[PDB]
């Protein structure tokens, strides 16, 4: 996308801390950017919407590269982050408004480093990622998301020379789902083919999706919370067509480059019902605030080892919260992801081992090695509801057999059109963010 001239970029501040030991650490001046999808797009010389709700003007983009040729993405000013956007920092914490009212749906952001032109890239093998949140107001249906995926750190701007925004403006996002949805990708408009999502008023999907590996640490609700490993073969960002997709619609969910399922470990699907919950006697109360923490454990203890483990523990008010464990008779009690976790568990479950196939927690690191780009997210689901994470999935299946039942949730629930009214004034909070060494964020 060419850079339009309406308004600044002013990404949000946000400081991190850098960790060295336990209570030793020093801020990182960085700050928060709005993914391109969420931007206004127009003429590059005038105002004339390129894109008005969920298409592209046909007369401006009748093909991908006319449209990129005419059009532009603009910035978002200091004011229109909260205002438009439903962003905000406070200090150290950064707030994500579910729906703002001229009215916005969701949201998807990137940590830049301090110099405000790249994505802050994350080396996480052999290191600690810590943070804390507050879901207490998101409730069935909605995702309130911290993750990691292979960007690249200028958005692309190097290899796509039509990118003129790079990081600066959020461009460059792909993920492990292979996403169509995405409007820019290769420095292109995605317009071709571009069809509208029914009943979802400002999204569709265009000719391509964009591929890189993902690590969730945290896909959640005050209901249900999962954390997930997806590698992709290869892990870099991919530019897809046809079958490398892995198009849901098409049948080829396990045809494509990515690991789109991943390898998950979700306290209440592993069948530990009571240790994640609103309420203060469930183990982890998602009425309040907590503090989230990820270790990635490498074959040697060595940032040069294979990545072999993803271990979390929680602190809340100070007491420390241990992960649940893998619940399932025969099955060996897993606290963590590993390869012998995510072959038990799938095996179990009868879901094919696409992480395996991908290479697993080795393919995994290789993408943790060359760096990720942090993402902080809020949003429904117009595909599934959220019921994968949250419900019984498939709604139909039997809640006892293992691995269909994945949260308390109603299979009724998290229809878009009624979660963007019941849940409008729903906010995630993630704050406090801490990296380094092994045991050195607490």
């Amino acid at each position: 996308q060419n850079v339009g001239t309406q308004a600044a970029e002013e990404p949000l501040n946000l400081p991190i801390s850098v960790c060295t030991a336990p209570g030793n650490c020093q801020t990182e001046a960085d700050a928060v950017v709005l993914d391109s999808n969420w931007r206004w797009a127009h003429t590059t010389t005038g105002y004339t919407n390129c894109y008005t709700g969920n298409l592209w003007d046909t007369t401006l983009c009748p093909t991908p590269e006319t449209c990129t040729t005419n059009c532009a993405i603009d910035g978002v000013p200091l004011a229109d982050w909260s205002g438009t956007y439903g962003g905000s920092v406070t200090g150290n914490k950064f707030n994500l408004k579910f729906v703002t009212v001229s009215t916005n749906i969701g949201a998807r952001t990137f940590l830049l480093d301090s110099t405000k032109t790249r994505y802050r890239m994350f080396q996480l093998l052999n290191r600690e990622f810590t943070y804390d949140v507050d879901v207490s107001s998101l409730d069935c249906g909605l995702n309130g998301a911290l993750y990691f995926v292979s960007m690249d750190a200028d958005g692309g701007a190097a290899k796509y020379p039509t990118n003129k925004g790079g990081a600066k403006y959020g461009t460059g996002y792909c993920d492990a789902q292979c996403p169509h949805d995405v409007k820019w990708i290769n420095g292109l408009a995605n317009s071709k083919d571009w069809t509208p999502i029914p009943g979802d008023a400002n999204s569709g999907k265009g000719y391509y999706g964009n591929c890189c590996a993902e690590l969730d640490i945290w896909e959640a609700n005050k209901q249900s919370q999962a954390f997930t490993t997806h590698p992709c073969t290869p892990n870099d960002q991919t530019r897809c067509e046809g079958v490398v997709c892995g198009d849901n619609d098409s049948g080829d969910r396990y045809n494509g480059m990515c690991d789109k399922d991943g390898c998950d470990f979700a306290s209440y699907r592993m069948n530990d019902h009571t240790f994640y919950g609103p309420g203060s006697t469930f183990k982890l109360d998602s009425t309040k605030p907590f503090t989230v923490v990820s270790q990635f454990i490498t074959t040697d203890g060595t940032d040069n080892g294979d990545f072999k483990e993803f271990r979390r523990f929680y602190v809340q008010n100070g007491v420390r919260i241990e992960n649940s464990k893998v619940n399932f008779p025969g099955i060996t009690a897993y606290d963590s992801i590993t390869d012998e976790m995510c072959a038990a568990t799938k095996g179990l479950f009868g879901d094919l081992d696409d992480h395996k196939n991908k290479g697993g927690m080795k393919q995994m690191g290789e993408a943790m090695r060359k760096g990720m780009a942090l993402v902080m997210s809020i949003w429904d689901d117009h595909d599934v509801n959220m019921l994968w994470l949250d419900s019984n999935y498939p709604p139909t299946g039997n809640p006892s057999t293992p691995g269909v039942a994945r949260g308390p949730c109603p299979t009724t629930s998290g229809v878009p059109s009624e979660v963007e009214v019941t849940q409008a004034n729903a906010v995630v909070s993630f704050g406090n963010i801490k990296f380094g060494p092994i045991g050195s964020t607490v």
